């Protein structure tokens, strides 16, 4: 595996022991060979869980997710895949990793894709060799894998709205739920529905994840209720999986706006994972997974792998090549390589946008092309009463950084900056310019 030129995709099964067994071994030989190595963690939460795996091992943990005295010896580093392409966008020099190992390989946000785009390049240049962790590679067509117990398969209609009657086989269950929604928005009307029903619910999602996850050991629940965030490597003491298949799908409309369209079917790979949080156990066999809709090829035209090239674009490879999308990713998207290079200035600008703005990758793009700076703001109140952002029903309204009332209409109207409560809250202030 850990020669150069070859890339490696370890498929086994969710649950076979990827990241607790097979990892430490690579990372045993990696080291007996003085191999420069990178370990990619999805999450926080993941990145804890391989310190655990990997105790003992001397790997460099760039993440305060770990609290760990470094000896300064290390030649293997572990970071997340969002940190690995941020300091590939950044002025700071990251190594030539000999081997390059992304654990939850499937992950299809902007960044996790421009990760694979740019190691799958060195790979192909002769440079370096790497290890992709996943049971469901790009293009896998299986949603019912292997597991280490037998699980229960029941397709069934799974609500999506708060409901009085019709579902009671959702309620008079006595063990513990993982339930994936399509949004945070139709989750919260779910938990709410399920704690008049007197259950105990914990919410998760990518920007309260790590805080909340913490809850499903520290405490007694019912019902976990969660976005396709806990696909990545999360693990919970669970015997049911209640699955809705479905998923929300960013969409560029006519290269100057941004929608979520849906909700739509989850892929085959994305099924396989929410499947995949149970029938862990050998020794409990018959935990279920009621299933609410097909899957189809829903990450064709989706915008994360436009947004993936957008990121590669910007990140130098060798003078003026530009890193390829990972081949078995790459025609998700309609686009050319180097159509979303930026020149110095504009590129820093489009970094910034994204690392302390915390801007969608598409929007980031939009200003920074533009030519405005990052502290300029007028942007986000310009735009054609179309893009007024509404709050409860009447237009959003922030006070300027000039001290002026104004309501919330930017130039480029990105879905993702109000999709619910947090995001809308996140964008006023950024409007407001008080980040
Ligand atoms: C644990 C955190 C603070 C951290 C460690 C580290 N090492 C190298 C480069 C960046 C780094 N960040």
């Amino acid at each position: 595996m850990l020669k150069k030129k070859q890339l490696t995709v370890l498929d086994l099964h969710p649950g076979a022991g990827k990241t607790r067994r097979v990892l430490p071994e690579i990372v045993r030989e990696a080291i007996k060979k003085r191999l420069r190595t990178v370990i990619l963690a999805p999450t926080r939460v993941v990145a804890a869980e391989m310190e655990e795996a990997l105790r003992g091992l001397p790997v460099r943990y760039m993440t305060t997710a770990v609290n760990v005295t470094h000896s300064g010896t290390e030649i293997v580093d572990l970071m997340c895949h969002a940190t690995f392409t941020s300091r590939l966008l950044q002025p700071i020099r990251v190594p030539n990793y000999n081997l390059n190992i992304m654990d939850e390989a499937h992950f299809t946000d902007p960044s996790s894709i421009a990760a694979r785009g740019y190691i799958s390049t060195r790979v192909e240049m002769g440079e370096a060799a790497a290890i992709f962790m996943t049971a469901t590679p790009p293009g896998t067509r299986d949603a019912f894998p292997d597991s280490n117990s037998p699980i229960m398969d029941t397709e069934v209609e799974v609500p999506e709205r708060a409901w009085s009657s019709g579902f009671d086989w959702v309620t008079d269950h006595s063990g513990k739920t993982v339930w994936f929604v399509p949004s945070v928005r139709n989750g919260n009307e779910i938990a709410a529905c399920l704690t008049k029903a007197g259950k105990r619910v914990i919410q998760l999602s990518r920007k309260t994840f790590e805080t909340e996850f913490q809850k499903t050991k520290n405490q007694e629940w019912d019902f976990v209720i969660t976005t396709d965030i806990s696909e990545m490597g999360a693990n919970f003491k669970a015997d049911r999986v209640i699955d809705s298949r479905r998923c929300l799908k960013p969409v560029i409309l006519d290269g100057e706006r941004v929608i979520l369209a849906g909700p739509m079917p989850v892929t085959h790979a994305s099924a396989a994972q929410r499947r995949g949080r149970i029938g862990r156990n050998p020794n409990k066999p018959g935990d279920e997974y009621m299933y609410g809709g097909g899957c189809a090829e829903t990450d064709e035209g989706h915008a994360h792998w436009l947004e993936a090239r957008m990121l590669l674009d910007n990140i130098y490879l060798q003078d003026g090549l530009i890193a390829s999308l990972y081949r078995p990713e790459a025609d998700k998207v309609a686009a050319i390589e180097g159509e979303f290079k930026l020149r110095t200035e504009q590129r820093k600008t489009f970094v910034e946008l994204m690392k302390r703005g915390d801007l969608p990758v598409w929007l980031a793009y939009q200003v920074a092309s533009a030519g405005i700076t990052y502290t300029d703001r007028r942007w986000c109140f310009d735009g054609t009463t179309n893009n007024t952002i509404m709050e409860d029903s009447v237009p959003a309204e922030v006070w300027t950084k000039y001290g002026e009332k104004r309501v919330l209409k930017p130039r480029w109207m990105d879905a993702r900056v109000c999709s619910d409560h947090a995001a809308l809250k996140s964008f006023k202030e950024f409007a407001a310019g008080k980040r």
